[PDB]
């Protein structure tokens, strides 16, 4: 066996690891196949693509087009439908009746030989009508065969009758393909709709509690899910709901020593009182936390739970799995870190001495919470374990529950963060916090749009409690305005972190991207009410922009993205399509100075012609406008951070 | 059981076909093998190349390291021995003796926990110790875990005993290795060094005859072979040597009829008198083509003959394999095209009709040459004949005779000419003679000399019989001088066909690439003895560059290849490595003007500080000069093409 086929077909991609991890689709969403295919001499060859669902039944005839000319690199789009796993593969062939075509259009005018060409022609249409199985598309073909070989008519007339549009429509659905070749599968992983779009809401039960019981409970918390809803979010992130060790207990603003009052950090999980399997007591009881759940989905809100594989010193398995933890000399237990930052409060769990009973007691915890309804799991620090861990664990719990989707907070160096994302994880948190300039913005969403999207489903926090950007301290409501336009146009799944909508942007000090006052190491109530009357909130732009995301397809898939070019450095804007939707955005990306610029669209690019002018919605104002091939924009800070438009049908 | 290992190891390359074909090398060639690793947390990793030969056994520690600081791609440089098929995997473990000396060197000076860490790094260099064979290297690590242990001693002369250059030593040779993980095996096939390195010059047999006798023979060419080994190449390639047909053949200047005498062409191969195993009878018999190889070899001279698969229209093939062959409707058959190139006189061959019959006789054929001491064949036109004939019969020719060695001749696109590289062809024809500014130049074979060096071994032509390129037609013998040069020193293989000495650079007309009266349809006759006595040939300046080579083995390989900036566009500069030996060569690529610039050396990509000043010698005229970072030069065309500098040691 050679390793060439007699059509070679070569190069397919998407291709992760070699094939030996799957790409990556949800369902309804759309993607591009590609190989290089070519042949020996000179004649024409076509492509197709063989989309297999996991019944191993074929898609639909998926012809492809070579993407450049000159290139032999083709290309098609495939569309994923039910979850599983699916399998794509690519046929080249030889396609001699366009090769004929084009020598005979020569010949026949020059008079070269044309009843041998003529008759040669009727050869070829012979041998696709045998294939035909329409009975009036067989009738056509063989009509152009008699037509081709009736030497009492002249040439060119003879010929004319093989090139009608109505035969080249049956020859485009079934064409004559010769020495089909084909390429090993590869394997897609089609996952839910949730993988890839959806509105996210971070916020801490323990602070909407009262003036009676300042520390919140699942009951009191559940209050606010309702707003939350309303703001058009689809999951709740809650940080850990366990109990809190005492033991090297975080006092208020990252302070060592906690006091008599002080309620520490919840990511110090474990105490006496329970660890990964418990509810922290003041938050209430598992039945509490049921009737919290019950109530978010009845709201269409999914919880995501936090998980974070450490202990504080008091969690239970520091003395009934000691070999879970890397012991000093001494026998003391180095605290964790992630330099410059020290986390003094909690062990970091060593995975060398028994691999085995910590993947174990792992899928028993997420199977726990999954048979209480947790079908989404926030992954603290997922780099800080080993990668085959998080490997065999995935795959573990997604061999019986295909539907649970995991999020990776690797905010680390790009390889880990790939790998991540390929030996499972559904979602990644992203760059996308320290993207600020239309330089960083477009170089990165390039990335992201391009080929990283057959693995990686990124999840734009415009904000989380651990990131407060200079851009938003140095911005004020203005540039929380644009990044939860950006996020929320960007990338199909974005969230924000509780206090974004209020603008809270005071750091812990200059330079730095902690909160002061971090809602980690103390009880944040906030005054919802007044915010809402006063007018001092962004929720309803929140609100609208996810209202614009349900209302618009484009906005819920990532991989179709284009820029279009201004003359201002402040200004940016891009476009994304799905289907007949198409929503073309324009941000001010300086939230101090109005700016007005000219906006030039690639207009093929929207399916235009150059000189068309057609209408848009801006609907975050509801205005209208008439757009073309240039357009003046004017963005005034505070009154308007962006246009985001959906282009007219 | 998982994709990734402990340890993760990802990537490795060379990579070709996903691993389903192998990399190249030849004897003694250098390379680098890469791969990318990195760890959970925050630990050191390293990483190791393990080379396996044929028989499986390891070559020796090959440590790698990081290539670029926060890259996580790691680099070693490797070297192929004996001929055959080996293999390559990149180790990558946990490097737990970095990790502690980074955490001991900032602890000890602050005081922190000095006691627990030195013990700590005492029980590490233990374990090192246990792995060491060396009994003197034993003793020296142990000697730093006593000094790392002894408590009457102050912290940081304790910890200095442990980092002192013969720990290092020790350490850096046989280092504690966590987790060792490795990549699956990717495979490397290595042949001779003709397949990388060797000069090659064409030329036709039969244009060396006698006044009597005009159409040379075997044993009248073979007095050509004396001053072809004095120019000092290595190769001699022929023409096709077969008879040639008569019905449609080529008279002079590709005219369509020939006349009388006319000798046609020899690609035209096959008549009554024989096929592809036949000598064309005016050049004589196999026993003459036997005396002419003997000749050769005694001269250091191999043979390359010239391999057309596809026939004259008197071919005996014709009549007896009819099925090799595409017949139209009336029994004809298309003679063979290459648009805007048409091939009258001869008939392509068909391959999907008795594909085993033409396996096993092209493969016979090749065999008969094989055993009359030619183990070099020219492949002609290989990209319109199916690439995976070419995979089948290169390898059962390989499978008993891995010595010989092929070259494509596929002027195509590139996906044909890397693919036919990559299913065996040893040796690639290239765009070379297409590539004459400092740009196409240093593009091209940063291209060449990069990734594409684990397939694909170029042969520069600077002229073949269907190419004379403008810049010679224009530049006349100056420009054959700097072509020459170039060619010479940026590829470890170059050639020349016949006339090119001689400054030939007259045109079939304006814009045309053919020679005038060209000898592919003519005898044409060389008065060699009067022009080397009017000094109207470059031959001195050939056989020069030849010596060059042979004297210096940095010319003798192709990935290492460095271009050093110039302030002119018509001046190129570059140097090559190998060893200790560094060849630096300085370009007038102008054949009109006089060029004098400035030329600025990447002193440490030639491992110099940038201060330094070092001695060269321009081979050329014997000169010396004493160069550095910055460096005037003075090119004259016609009195200097180029400076070809060896860097004295
Ligand atoms: O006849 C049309 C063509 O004519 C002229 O081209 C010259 C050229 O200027 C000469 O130097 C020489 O070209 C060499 C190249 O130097 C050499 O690299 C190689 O070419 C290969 C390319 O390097 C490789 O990329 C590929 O080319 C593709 C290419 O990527 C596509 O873009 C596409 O090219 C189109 C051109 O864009 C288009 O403008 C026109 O080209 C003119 C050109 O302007 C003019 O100066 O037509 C082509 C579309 O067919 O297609 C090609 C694939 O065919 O592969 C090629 C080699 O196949 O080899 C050539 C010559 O052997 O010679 C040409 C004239 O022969
Ligand atoms: O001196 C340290 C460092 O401090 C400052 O970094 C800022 C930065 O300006 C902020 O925007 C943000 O950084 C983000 C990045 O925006 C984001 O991309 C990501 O960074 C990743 C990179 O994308 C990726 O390339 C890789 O980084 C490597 C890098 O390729 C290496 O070249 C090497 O970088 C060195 C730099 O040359 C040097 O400038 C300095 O870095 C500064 C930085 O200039 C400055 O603005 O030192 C490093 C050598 O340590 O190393 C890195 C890997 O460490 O992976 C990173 C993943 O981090 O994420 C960061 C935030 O993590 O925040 C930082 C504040 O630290
Ligand atoms: O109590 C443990 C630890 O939690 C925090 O850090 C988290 C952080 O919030 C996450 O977003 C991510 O960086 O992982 C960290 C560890 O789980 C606190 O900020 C930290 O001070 C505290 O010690
Ligand atoms: O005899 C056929 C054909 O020969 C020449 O074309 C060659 C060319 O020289 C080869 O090196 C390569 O390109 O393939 C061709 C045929 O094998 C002549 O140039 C041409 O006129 C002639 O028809």
């Amino acid at each position: 066996p050679t390793v060439v086929g007699r059509i070679p077909v070569l190069d397919v991609r998407p291709v992760v690891q070699r094939g030996r991890r799957p790409a990556k689709a949800v369902t309804g969403e759309s993607f591009e196949v590609s190989a290089t295919v070519f042949r020996e001499g000179h004649d024409a060859v076509g492509a197709n693509v063989v989309l297999r669902d996991p019944r191993g039944r074929p898609g639909p005839w998926t012809p492809m087009r070579e993407l450049a000319p000159g290139t032999d690199r083709w290309g098609a789009t495939v569309t994923a439908g039910e979850t599983g796993t699916w399998s794509y593969t690519v046929e080249a062939w030889g396609d001699p009746v366009t090769t004929w075509r084009h020598h005979a259009r020569i010949k026949i005018p020059a008079g070269l030989d044309t009843d041998l060409v003529l008759e040669e022609g009727a050869r070829l249409y012979e041998r696709a009508a045998a294939d035909v199985p329409g009975r009036e598309d067989r009738r056509e073909l063989l009509a152009a065969v008699d037509a081709l070989r009736d030497e009492s008519r002249p040439a060119a007339s003879r010929l004319a009758a093989a090139l009608t549009p109505q035969v080249d429509a049956v020859l485009a659905r079934h064409p004559l393909r010769d020495l089909v070749t084909s390429s090993d599968p590869l394997p897609l992983l089609v996952e839910r709709e949730r993988a890839l779009y959806g509105a996210w809401y971070e916020f801490f039960p323990r602070s909407e509690g009262t003036p009676h019981t300042p520390h919140g409970t699942f009951r009191t918390a559940a209050r606010r899910l309702p707003a939350i809803a309303a703001m058009g979010f689809d999951v709740v992130y809650l940080p850990p709901i366990h109990p809190i060790g005492t033991t090297h207990r975080k006092g208020r603003n990252n302070t060592l020593s906690a006091t008599g009052d002080d309620v520490g950090v919840p990511w110090a999980i474990g105490s006496p009182e329970g660890g990964h399997d418990s509810i922290h007591p003041a938050l209430g009881t598992l039945d509490d936390f049921d009737h919290f759940v019950t109530e978010a989905g009845k709201l269409g809100l999914e919880i995501a739970l936090d998980f974070a594989l450490q202990c504080s010193p008091d969690h239970p398995w520091v003395h009934k799995h000691p070999e879970w933890f890397h012991h000093r000399p001494d026998g003391t237990i180095a605290h964790a870190e992630n330099p410059p930052k020290k986390y003094q409060d909690i062990y970091p769990i060593a995975f060398d001495a028994d691999p085995d009973g910590l993947a174990t007691e792992t899928v028993r915890i997420l199977r726990h919470w999954m048979d209480h309804g947790v079908r989404i799991f926030r992954v603290d620090n997922p780099h800080t374990k080993p990668v085959a861990f998080w490997e065999r664990v995935i795959a573990d719990i997604n061999g019986t529950d295909p539907d649970v989707i995991f999020l990776a907070e690797a905010f680390t160096r790009p390889a880990m963060m790939a790998t991540l994302a390929q030996i499972g994880f559904q979602q990644s948190y992203t760059y996308f916090t320290w993207r600020n300039t239309k330089q960083e913005l477009t170089e990165y969403l390039t990335e992201l749009s391009g080929e990283a999207a057959s693995y990686m489903r990124p999840n734009f926090f415009a904000n989380t409690p651990d990131i407060l950007h200079a851009y938003l301290q140095h911005g004020g409501r203005p540039a929380f305005e644009v990044r939860a336009v950006l996020a929320a146009t960007l990338s199909p799944t974005w969230g924000i972190y509780s206090g974004y909508e209020l603008c809270e942007n005071t750091p812990l000090r200059e330079g730095s991207e902690e909160y002061l006052d971090s809602e980690k190491y103390q009880l944040k109530p906030r005054d919802w009410t007044r915010a809402a009357r006063e007018g001092t909130t962004i929720a309803p732009l929140v609100t609208r922009l996810n209202t614009i995301r349900r209302e618009n397809p484009a906005l819920r898939q990532l991989r179709d993205l284009h820029f279009h070019p201004t003359d201002k450095e402040e200004v940016i804007a891009y476009s994304k399509r799905q289907g007949s939707n198409t929503v073309l955005v324009v941000v001010n990306l300086d939230p101090r100075h109005t700016q007005e610029a000219t906006v030039s669209l690639d207009m093929p690019q929207l399916g235009l012609d150059w000189h068309e002018s057609v209408p848009v919605r801006d609907e975050l104002t509801g205005e209208t406008y008439h757009w073309g091939r240039a357009n003046y924009v004017r963005l005034e800070p505070g009154r308007t951070p962006a246009h985001v438009c959906t282009v007219l049908r």
